[PDB]
């Protein structure tokens, strides 16, 4: 209904490519004709071949069979080709577009959805989208070619014979359309009588017992002998209705075809007519069928290709992440603060945060601390403006973190976790994942030495240089953790969040990875999701959270003294 | 394989219905010749009509084309109403043997599986049988006949190019499946190579935050422009692969074509061929091409139809109720005892009843007493057989009950509850359920006298003569109960089982159920699942079940002084 909207919306992608598509449609129609002079030269066969007794004509013949039917391979794969290749692009285009939307869109938008499944619904209905809407373009322009040369050719052969089908087909079609209607409806009526007499039987076996005590039995066969011989005589009924449709559209047919011979017999027509032209007719009359049963589904393919086109402009229209903030910073010096925080996630209510005060100080590090939900990770996550808070304020710097521009502001902090990114490069590059070509190998063996991983690195073949594979097949939970410090290493980010919930324990060498962690911290802000005794005892500053409200705060033993939550947790070892 | 067994097995029950068989293959065979003889006349239409411009053959043209149609439409009708009328009387006649048969076997088969969708399965199973069967009848005899005659004509009106064309044909078809198998196996490389590359493009949007933590959403947008262009290039490798088979293919068949040309360009052939012959002989051989496929889909579905036949003999073999009785009761004096009675439940161990000590003399009444397992039904389904013992014996006039045949021994008891087993049909003839010509209208009013039933059969339409719809649509739940009674007490049964546990105590006039019930339990034994307390404390004796074992016995008060399981009962109201 509207689906021209979205397709003249569409068209300045594909536009690109249009020179395919043009070639497309010229072999296409070329196809067309090929196929049609293939069944022009039944007159000449029939005519000047058996007519005359010449058998020169059944020499050249098998030379114009062969040689159309090169040609029409070639314009076949021409078409096909170039329609494949447009297709790719168009879909490609809008991938790389959709792809690039998506990323910056709010997380929101990523944790309704797993985006394994978001991609292949989009890379699927992409390709039903090229696919429809290129399948509708050749059949409507092959068969569009192929309908105007066989109505052409019939009628320049015998235009009265052509003008006698031509009227008689569609009365014909009616005629079937409306006797197979008329039986539609009387087998539907039937239907609905079979399958009542079906359940009323179904149901007569049940009450097995009270049958045999009271010994019923030859009784209730007596009821299933008539419902039995019922069921049967109504499919009986049913056949001898269903069974008669089919004769009578033949007929009906049939008295057409000796119509048209009929009206063949008066000189009138029979004098334009020969063997060859009535078989080149009646063929070209008979290969019209199928292109017009094409022509009455384009439309639907069409819409069914601009439905799956509407979802993928849905996703492109909808809204980015908000980024009003004007101001850029350079260098966080740190100062970090929560003042009043409230926080509710989208789509629910009853707060996940209510009036988080909290300061981290410059070089200072706080450790976030409570039970498995509490509010510790969404704390963390409004740090880095993942969402937006409904109550109070944020500050770094003594400017709200709404001030700031998205990029700059996720430019000061880093994160440390087990599940870090990783992906399909080498070592060195996942070390330093955007800023390759802005450090060096040798500043990145310097993170990689001071994050005590060229331990295991240069135990690996090539170093540095080895590859990380699908996902990142090679890394074990503690390397993985000190590959993630040694980037947020290379970077000097002035603030870092460490979450340790993810990240595993037992792990051999921990010794290492706590005189990583160490040599991070080392003068700079630093927010953690704590459950490390290591580093819980050594923070500065402890947060105990408890349904989204900060309950104890204060050093170790301030907190243990107070045989409050923090000991409970303590005494629990955090998990 | 071995589906003629199955075939032979079933044959005798089609045997008797061979005419209509015998009459359709003839009317099939019949319909095939008008078909060629359609075809047939291609020869005439071109030779003697258009090529002696013969005016007089397009008169009568006509008038055997609507000829031939209404034989093949006469023809076509004759068959499909021979072959219903076969399948359906062979369905029905399987139908009601296979009744029969499980009227008739153990409850254990009952008890496994609902006989509402198990006479789905069988009502649909049969019709796929006579389907199946009858459907490779039909394009057996007349595909059979249709290639046979297509094969005579092409054969007599040209030799030389029928055996061309019988040569070529397998050639070409054998060149076409090569071809396509080959392709068939480079498309199923690709697409394993594409699904791993289309993996591996669905990932790479997961840990989205901690790309937007560390800005890596550049890196990111490069990583899946190449992997969308490796995927675009991949398509073009699978199109460019696909898009080549059918040319060739087609290719393969043109020079097929053109061959036969060439060998017709020779004059050893073409002094045989005229424009009418060349075309009935092209018509004729593509008119071979749809009776070939389908008969080479006959084996499939003859079996498929067996396949279904296997599981209804199935049915048909598996063993009926053991009746190895010897002895035939008049009628039971009463007297009724179990005998250290253990029993399991056929697949399970954990009995359900263990070393079950009980007498019921003649003329009393136990009430069985106990929470809701207990196995207060289990002892009285094996009252009637309906399963048989581990240990123990159950004994009737002093012999076992598995001396007496199973039909003397369910003549004797009789069965109460409130899920009674009423049937469409008069109140009269549900009250004598068997029997309704033995015992009179007068006898019958009597017994539904006597169980307070004439209150409301009375204020009915046509009293005693009222039909109750389909399952018993009319009947509360007092009233089916009050039927049941009637029931119980028109036949004279020495025993009486009543189920008191699924029928329901509120409903108003219970007085008069209970009046009726004092009636019916008058000098008869009877045993009772009691929940009653009107018949529990008027009861003779009562038994307490707990965990299939009896634990208490004796008068209503006796019990209740022992302050035990019984009393606990009888606090909560049995329920």
């Amino acid at each position: 209904l509207s689906t021209w909207q979205t397709f003249r919306r569409l068209w300045p992608t594909i536009a690109p490519f249009k020179a395919g598509l043009i070639v497309a449609g010229i072999a296409l129609i070329l196809n067309a004709a090929s196929d049609t002079f293939m069944l022009s030269l039944l007159k000449p066969l029939l005519d000047d071949g058996f007519g005359k007794t010449d058998r020169s004509v059944l020499l050249w013949m098998p030379l114009v069979v062969i040689g159309l039917m090169i040609l029409r391979g070639i314009t076949s794969y021409i078409s096909s080709y170039c329609i494949s290749w447009v297709s790719g692009k168009v879909v490609m285009t809008m991938r790389r577009r959709l792809f690039g939307h998506m990323m910056g869109m709010p997380v929101a938008f990523f944790d309704k959805q797993s985006t394994g499944t978001l991609l292949s619904r989009i890379t699927y209905d992409s390709e039903q989208v090229a696919s429809s809407s290129s399948g509708a373009l050749i059949t409507v322009v092959r068969e569009g070619a192929s309908i105007i040369g066989l109505f052409i050719m019939m009628f320049y052969y015998s235009w009265q014979l052509s003008i006698i089908l031509v009227v008689l087909a569609p009365i014909v079609s009616i005629a079937i359309r409306v006797v197979s209607k008329r039986f539609r409806s009387i087998s539907k009526n039937m239907q609905n009588t079979m399958g009542q007499v079906t359940t009323s039987a179904e149901q007569m076996l049940k009450g097995h017992k009270e049958v045999l005590i009271f010994g019923g039995q030859e009784v209730e066969t007596k009821r299933f002998d008539k419902v039995s011989n019922k069921m049967r005589l109504q499919g009986m009924k049913m056949v001898s209705a269903s069974s008669i449709s089919d004769p009578i559209i033949q007929l009906i047919a049939s008295l057409a075809l000796a119509f048209v011979l009929y009206a063949a017999s008066f000189p009138s027509v029979m004098d334009s007519l020969t063997a060859g032209t009535i078989t080149v007719v009646f063929s070209s009359m008979i290969a019209l069928m199928r292109p017009l049963k094409s022509l009455t589904n384009v439309n639907a393919q069409f819409q069914r290709g601009m439905a799956a086109c509407q979802t993928l402009f849905a996703i492109l229209d909808s809204e980015q992440e908000k980024d009003e903030g004007k101001r850029v910073i350079d260098r966080a010096t740190g100062d970090l603060e929560f003042r009043n925080v409230t926080f509710t996630y989208p789509g629910r209510e009853v707060p996940a945060l209510r009036n988080i005060n909290l300061k981290i100080p410059a070089g200072k590090t706080v450790a976030l601390v409570g039970r498995s939900g509490s509010g510790k990770s969404t704390i963390a996550s409004l740090i880095t403006r993942f969402y937006d808070i409904d109550e109070g304020h944020i500050l770094m710097d003594g400017h709200d973190l709404r001030e700031y521009t998205l990029a700059s502001l996720r430019n000061q902090v880093a994160l440390v976790s087990q599940n870090v990114h990783l992906f399909n490069d080498t070592v060195a590059n996942n070390i330093a994942y955007a800023r390759t070509e802005e450090y060096s190998r040798e500043q990145i063996e310097e993170a990689a030495r001071m994050a005590y991983a060229m331990d295991f690195i240069n135990k690996m073949d090539n170093g540095l240089d080895t590859i990380i594979g699908e996902n990142g097949v090679l890394l074990s939970g503690g390397q993985r953790q000190r590959i993630a410090i040694a980037r947020a290493l290379l970077r000097d980010s002035p603030i870092l969040i460490l979450d340790e919930a993810t990240s595993a324990l037992d792990t051999e060498s921990e010794r290492a990875i706590q005189a990583a962690l160490d040599e991070l911290q080392k003068n700079r802000t630093s927010l953690v999701i704590a459950h490390r005794l290591s580093t819980i005892e050594q923070a500065d500053e402890i947060v105990v959270v408890e349904d989204g409200i900060i309950v104890e705060r204060g050093t170790h033993s301030e907190l243990l003294a107070q045989h409050g939550v923090y000991a409970q947790l303590h005494k629990m070892q955090f998990g």
